[PDB]
């Protein structure tokens, strides 16, 4: 920091320009409710960057007619919107959770639900950080699930019903820095997203509501009277004045001229409204830096975006679900994911994966010329002898589905599976003119 | 500096333009929190230029079926989510530590993990500087890990556990000039990153909050009456005043006009909102060059960016993060990422490595014409003859599944591993021609 | 110089332009570490200029598996951060030194460290000048290290130990003009670099803190009473006043009018923020050039950027970083570089060296057009008979690997090192038809 010794530039009594600052930590549990359901604003910021994230999504690798019936049940328990409304529980509230069932599951057990291999899943129940109870921390530095509290009161009404965090996926809004320090309602949870952005956005709402007022008064005109303590002295005396200034005042303007006195003044005053519209507009930037949201998504396709070029727009925007998608809801889902690929009848593979799905929405004459090139990136690799022409069907087979180019593409057990008879009973006259290379050379 | 013997241009004191300044020192314990939860601008420069760096990481390398179970061992201790949550507290506070647990390891011993062929690891634990403790400095000139603390007290509750630092990873935020002459409770840590940017911080968010106060008295007007020291005397008397004033100057504006006496004033006092608001975004710009990141990233992509040139919009913010994979996060990773590739059954040889996966997002377009070109380089390459052809499908199949291309590509020990029939036992009639060449030539 | 004799264009009584200007020296030693530490400008100024040029370095030449481990042990030791924890240091300071340790050596002798032909290396600490000593000079000029301290007093605690330079690696700032002439601290060392630009730095940041100030007077008013001596005149009194204007100056703006005595006067004194964003960018200027970087790297990609032409934005940034790397680097690390590919089990070649890596980083879609054309010089080349077949099997196996394009390439001594069975023994077709070609013509 700087300091003079006149002039005083650092000085925190004299000075105020940074001097005199310091933070105080603030707090809100109800408010939380009011200002998602009655700001837009507020509400942006909870939802959109949470419901970008699972808009396309999970695209599996392995086929044995098994990619079909492993999202089977997955639009049975409709994991695609309980993991919707469970992000945005937690994007609000300090946290929220989603509980697995699985069949014939006793209590908070050590609880893996890995080892069952049945076909056997039908809970998928979501609650946010008010029906769930954080009750211990566990500040052992060896065990899983370290500072996480090991153990959830969650029930209503009949039973107590301890719950083990392994039958839990546990989601926060904003990882709190000390976790053991924390306190609040949150122990065992995060930290919400209004807490940050909360100064930035009563800056811009208590703007507008200012600048929308002094519309009203555009411009206010007053008439001063002579003598106007004496006419406003009684009620009879009154009315026989603001009776006939109603019907003199109501019409004037263009196509009517008031009369007046000599002596009635009406002068007449006129706000400023210079610079109030680029002010506007700067305090929204700060909102949308907040939320971390460019303003071609926040405030949908604004006209006041200069920097969006023409190849590079949201380019950052998808770099941040991806941090989402890989560092949120990837490691949370472990119980998950591998508990449901073990619901293919029990059995479960080892290269058995899956990616996220690209989010940049693409037109459909690019779609077009996209699939134009990937049947020409084979033709140049199968006409080098390097891969089985056994094994290209399998692997253009494959990426040519998930494009959504052919999507009616059933060539596995109907199509004889991956067999034709032209691969190896066809290749006879390579074979042949081999057989025929020296021995009738020499 | 300059001096000029009349006119006083260097004198420190008269003239105080840069004669009359200094620094002093400035701490900060418990603030720290307290402006990463409650301000957007100092949480977005401890997070994301943290975040930022693993958010897509090493590729290995070799592949004898071993390339899919050295993740396996990192995707269930959780290192991609261990190793951010390390960083950015060492981002926050003075330094931050990941400490490793090898199965029956005793003690701080001079301890390396190196030497255990096993698949032995099940700790990864991650404490801030708030748990360890850096109680010694041994300034012995010769000793590996010089100028560091030799010893670790960390535990909570039952025990004592001095840790030896080749057990933990050392992670801090800037590091200090001179760490042996070095206070405060950072010791053998490094420096928070909110000891920099702390005075452009606070220019930046004190400016904000002046700014939003003056829309609210964007024009305030007064009303002077002749004698209001008498009307203003007794409780009964000027409540009859303010409440007839309440309802004549709730609704003027444009449709109703005031009414005054001849002596009662009516002035309106209107503020000036002049060049306010170039000066909020010259102040975002030196937040933003405090953290050293482009206002395309911070404050999202944001309209008051005029030199993203479209082939050269980000590039400076790559090879920043480039300078962190390779210089924080690779050497301190050095008793770890040799004791992991040991755990691939005790096993380790010597030519396997990894690089840092590329960090521009590609679109999905550009991702097939990235392919058509890989295919073509092969198709030249293979024509001219410089290489095996069993050779080259090791190489190009290796290169085609991290492109993420054609992704299920399991060809080793599966189709029929690296073999085909028709490499040499097919190349007969190259072998046959030659011995016809000059036998049957002259 | 100019001077008139009417006028007095350059008296250096009356005309104070340049005419009463001169320089005193600057001295400082305490506030290089509150500058550095409490100040965005100056350690940026700092680190960046020496942290570019070792982001990527040194691809070795010749493979005869020995780039393996030529880098595994500048790995072990740590070089690359321990170069640039140097540079920085000497950046700040007046300068630092690295010192080697080869096993069983013993004190300051004529100490080349290139004769011993084993691999027997561990010690690389790094000190800065607080740590040294430089007390010698030894003026002989016939002596190499000329002007160079001959001996350094360095150890804390236990011994003395005389060093000799050439077990040490000297590395200075800025070279001092005349360093036999020199004082200060920093006697046979170099000079600091906050030195020049001290003036550049403390007129930008003051201005920073004076423009900020004035936004808390952004517009002050005064309320001007009749008898206002009388009214401040006791206790009780003033109380009473103080509390009513409290209550009413909380409120005023839009929706709430004041109402004043006719004698009261409320004027509203308004400052001017005319121009004052143009100084604070012109500023900055003259930092960023002070530390010759353009404010394409410092400030971040800045939007006040406008001769950045898509094609040449950094190439003078990247043409003084590799005056870094052969000027600064390269010179003093000649008892290095030399020792270490001694360490290769004792042999060292004599056609062995390295270069520096390129600075530029490269889209992944421009690593593919890169690649395509390797490819297309090497299909002209080979087409026409000017090399081995043999020979280019090596030069492009070898810089297709530090292209990163194919990197893992093992081809030696693993695909039979560098030997095919068509190479010789198939080109029997060529020495075929040359043994028919005048035979069997006449």
């Amino acid at each position: 920091s700087l300091r003079s010794m006149i002039s005083g530039l650092g000085d925190p009594l004299r000075d105020k320009n940074a001097s005199t600052f310091h933070w105080d930590r603030q707090l809100d549990d109800r408010q939380l409710l009011y200002a998602y359901r009655n700001s837009w604003v507020a509400r942006k910021a909870v939802t959109i960057p949470a419901l970008d994230a699972v808009r396309k999504w999970r695209d599996w690798q392995a086929d044995q007619k098994d990619i079909s019936r492993i999202e089977a049940t997955e639009k049975r328990l409709g994991l695609q919107q309980k993991l919707l409304q469970c992000k945005t529980l937690a994007r609000l509230w300090g946290g929220a959770a989603i509980v697995i069932g699985v069949k014939d599951q006793d209590m908070a057990t050590p609880f893996e639900p890995e080892t069952v291999n049945k076909d056997d899943l039908v809970y998928l129940t979501v609650m946010s950080r008010r029906e769930l109870s954080p009750e211990e921390l566990e500040q052992d530095p060896l065990d899983e699930f370290y500072a996480r509290p090991k153990r959830y009161q969650v029930s209503n009404g009949r039973n107590l019903s301890f719950v083990h965090p392994s039958r839990i996926v546990h989601q926060v809004g904003e990882t709190h820095p000390d976790p053991m320090l924390a306190t609040g309602v949150n122990v065992g949870w995060g930290d919400s997203t209004l807490q940050a952005l909360y100064d930035a956005m009563m800056n811009s709402d208590n703007t507008q509501a200012n600048i929308a007022s002094l519309v009203f008064e555009a411009n206010v005109d007053v008439i001063g009277l002579p003598d106007f303590m004496e006419n406003m002295s009684s009620e009879v005396y009154r009315q026989k004045l603001l009776d006939r200034f109603t019907l003199a005042a109501a019409g004037k303007g263009i196509n009517k001229t008031l009369m007046l006195d000599a002596e009635e003044v009406f002068t007449a005053h006129s706000r400023s409204f210079a610079n109030l519209d680029k002010i506007m507009e700067q305090f929204i930037l700060f909102v949308a830096g907040a939320a971390d949201i460019p303003l071609t998504r926040f405030l949908g396709q604004s006209p006041a975006g200069m920097s969006s070029t023409g190849q590079h727009d949201m380019k950052n925007y998808h770099d941040r679900i991806q941090s989402i998608q890989t560092l949120d809801l990837q490691p949370s889902m472990y119980r998950l994911d591998e508990a449901i690929i073990r619901s293919s009848l029990g059995a479960r593979p080892e290269e058995l994966f899956y990616i996220w799905s690209p989010l940049e929405q693409m037109s459909e004459k690019e779609r077009a010329e996209i699939g134009k090139l990937h049947a020409e990136t084979v033709n140049v690799i199968a006409g080098t002898g390097l891969f089985m022409q056994e094994e290209l069907r399998e692997v253009f087979g494959n990426q040519l589905v998930e494009t959504g180019l052919y999507p009616g593409l059933g060539d596995l057990l109907a199509q004889n599976g991956n067999e034709l008879p032209e691969w190896d009973l066809e290749q006879r006259s390579a074979e042949a003119s081999t057989k025929t290379a020296e021995a009738a050379a020499l």
